[PDB]
């Protein structure tokens, strides 16, 4: 029985793969929060955004998203104090954005996740290779995806942000041969 390799030390990494990770998720409100955390991947590690997603929710949450889309710019100035997350104004400031736009959209009643992973064609992608390093971190659909986001007037949407989003979600079966079962190394 073995998974993945790279996970050492840290228990945030398996912590969280074991919770997500892998597993398609079609919520929007939880996908949501899965692009916006990651855009703070920018220069951070995918495990700092899990230690500042919880420190996030906890200021973030208390105002309620529907605040976060009609807040205030003092709201955000607030925070660059007080709030035990990363601070820059602007990256905040592109949050309030995210909230904004995201309701716009969801107000037509639109499914917002159901179109961040449709773009695969309604037909979900598969990997086989030997290690998670022959896996690429730019694939077709990251860049058509990455490219649909930025209509939505999302920023923080490069090719690598948009693969974490693709691994976070699930769009993509990673999983190395012998990874407790996997197939397809038949003769």
């Amino acid at each position: 029985m073995e998974r993945c390799g790279w996970v050492s030390q840290d228990p945030l990494y398996i912590a969280y793969h074991d919770n997500e990770w892998g597993v398609p998720e079609t919520d929007s409100k939880k996908l949501f929060e899965m692009i916006c955390l990651e855009g703070q991947q920018a220069g951070l590690s995918w495990i700092t955004v899990l230690k500042k997603r919880e420190n996030y929710r906890a200021c973030f949450h208390q105002f309620d998203p529907v605040k976060v889309a009609a807040m205030q710019e003092e709201d955000v100035e607030r925070l660059v104090q007080d709030a035990g997350i990363i601070r820059h104004r602007g990256k905040i400031q592109a949050i309030i954005g995210n909230a904004r736009a995201y309701l716009q959209m969801e107000q037509n009643g639109e499914p917002f996740a159901d179109f961040v992973w449709s773009f695969v064609n309604h037909q979900p992608q598969m990997t086989q290779a030997t290690t998670l390093s022959e896996i690429p971190t730019s694939t077709p659909a990251s860049d058509a995806l990455s490219k649909a986001l930025k209509k939505r007037g999302f920023k923080f949407v490069g090719t690598t942000i948009c693969y974490s989003f693709m691994q976070a979600c699930g769009l993509v079966n990673d999983h190395v041969v012998g990874c407790c079962c996997y197939p397809g190394n038949k003769p």
